[PDB]
């Protein structure tokens, strides 16, 4: 196993599609575990298979208790630094003190936590942080000053102190799922991302745990380094890294199924990479790149089975079968794609414009998911094509089936048209559901403002706060295109914002991952930059 050049990376990745895998060494042969087995010791390991050897053992400071010494912690070096992390075993009610008691004595700034703290009811890892307000862990104080939870990761800011106090970041990666590895690696290299930047270049090594301390956090360790060598040397060797770091931590890599992954976000890192900006801060090449996105035809049984044929305004712009919006009993099927925000999972339902003979379970999906907002971005016909069936009421009431709409308020203001209904079902039988209808946008063309376009985001995330906080209904007519700038900008928005960064490549292409052809057009794509210009002024 050489290196490989990147210039022949996705070459290599095809080919290899395990022997590899079972040809590292497990790192046991040049080693010595005399420590970690002692008497003593054995209750403080939480897996008796995965120890850390003598040599990288973290050392903690002898506390007059006897065999006071040990952690289930183990130095691992980057790529050209030598004790860059801690793997460390996520700790245990028995250890949470000698944990932190780590974190204290070897100057840590940064705790990256890769697992979540049960595993289908199994205790996966024992909590040693503060929900709320402080708690002397032995003779150190931890307090919470912030949580923030985005839909991949939740960020918490710790101040932790015995003279001078010191802050201590958590990243926590809760998307990680239950059994194998990921799906896209996209998530994970952003998260990366916010590890390199949270961590100050004085700081100690990086505190990186999981359940055992080898597995996730291996891979995390090593697409870190990998990234570097391929920032530094223009050529990748997965194989004889995981060799190295296994013999400071024997089993680093857990799976085959990992082993691949770690390539996987190498390859995506390279291909597509540099494409996020700051707000600080040609067009025509990215919009290629993500029209290349494949569309996951196997992945569409249901939109295409022959009865749910009919209802579709465009029988090639349809749902995955995986995040489709699934309604009660072929009378499942609704074209409508639950699409994740940057602050949940499933927090946008991109449907296509109700078809005269969909309004049924149009509201049934409404009804059945607890959605209280509509943003509709087309009108009901356009250059005399029938482009959205007519669903709700003007002036009285209209029942489709069993649910009932009466229209309470109708508000045309600037661009934004907001109605105001009372959903019933024919004392949890009625809702209030509101209704934004953008006129903002040219029947053939784009906007070439997007005043309006800011105008009616910002409006919708003030009635989802007050409303708080269900999932909001965006359709149009295809149920990609505008749908997918709205969802876009949104997502965008909220984390210029928030972070102070601006990815719209990566924004897209996440989108098109979740329903084909989402933002559609380059004119649409072009807009969503000119609307963040728009924004930042
Ligand atoms: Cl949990
Ligand atoms: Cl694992």
């Amino acid at each position: 196993y050489f290196p490989i050049p990147v210039e022949h990376l996705e070459e290599e990745i095809r080919i290899r599609s395990r022997e590899e895998f079972n040809s590292l060494p497990s790192g046991h042969i040049q080693g010595t575990f005399e420590l970690a087995n002692k008497e003593e010791n054995r209750e403080k390991n939480r897996y008796p298979n995965i120890l850390p050897n003598d040599h990288s053992r973290v050392i903690l400071s002898q506390l007059g208790i006897p065999c006071s010494d040990y952690i289930n912690a183990s130095y691992i070096d980057g790529y050209k630094e030598k004790n860059k992390f801690i793997a460390a075993q996520g700790p245990k009610q028995e250890t949470v003190n000698d944990f932190w008691r780590m974190v204290w004595e070897q100057k840590s700034a940064t705790i990256v936590m890769l697992t979540n703290l049960k595993e289908r009811k199994e205790e996966k890892c024992h909590q040693y942080w503060p929900d709320q307000g402080c708690w002397t862990y032995g003779n150190i104080r931890v307090c919470v000053e912030d949580c923030v939870v985005l839909v991949d990761y939740t960020i918490r800011k710790f101040c932790i102190q015995p003279k001078a106090p010191r802050l201590v970041s958590q990243l926590h990666f809760t998307s990680w799922p239950d059994f194998g590895v990921p799906f896209t690696p996209i998530g994970m290299l952003k998260f990366l991302k916010k590890v390199k930047t949270l961590n100050p270049v004085h700081a100690g090594p990086i505190v990186v745990h999981c359940s055992a301390g080898v597995g996730r956090t291996g891979t995390f360790i090593v697409i870190d380094a990998m990234m570097a060598m391929m920032h530094a040397e223009q050529k990748v060797d997965v194989f004889e890294f995981v060799s190295r770091i296994r013999n400071q931590r024997p089993q680093m890599v857990q799976t085959d199924m990992q082993y691949t992954f770690i390539y996987q976000a190498l390859l995506e890192y390279y291909l597509y990479g540099d494409t996020e900006l700051d707000v600080s801060s040609g067009l025509e090449e990215e919009f290629r790149k993500l029209t290349n996105v494949r569309i996951m035809k196997e992945n569409m049984r249901t939109g295409n089975l022959p009865a749910n044929m009919k209802k579709a305004r465009v029988i090639q712009i349809i749902p995955y079968d995986f995040n489709r919006v699934i309604l009660s009993m072929y009378t499942d099927y609704i074209n409508a794609s639950f699409i994740d925000g940057y602050r949940q999972k499933d927090y946008f339902i991109a449907t296509q414009g109700p078809l005269a003979h969909t309004v049924e379970d149009f509201w049934r999906m409404i009804w059945e998911w607890k959605s209280h907002t509509i943003v509709m971005l087309t009108e009901v016909q356009e250059r005399e094509q029938d482009k959205c069936y007519q669903y709700w009421p003007t002036e009285g009431s209209v029942t489709h089936g069993e649910i009932t709409i009466e229209i309470k308020n109708d508000t045309l203001s600037e661009a934004i048209s907001i109605r105001d209904f009372l959903v019933t079902l024919n004392g949890e039988q009625v809702r209030v559901v509101r209704q934004f209808h953008f006129h903002g946008w040219p029947e053939i063309g784009i906007p070439a403002e997007g005043k309006g376009m800011i105008d009616l985001i910002a409006a919708v995330q003030k009635q989802q706060q007050q409303t708080g906080n269900h999932p909001i209904t965006v359709h149009c007519s295809a149920g990609a295109g505008r749908t997918g700038t709205f969802i876009a900008l949104s997502n965008i928005l909220e984390r210029v914002k928030a972070e102070g960064l601006l990815d719209v490549f990566q924004a897209v292409k996440s989108l098109r991952l979740q329903r084909p052809h989402m933002v559609q057009t380059l004119e649409q794509y072009e807009f969503c930059y000119k609307v963040v210009q728009d924004f930042i002024d």
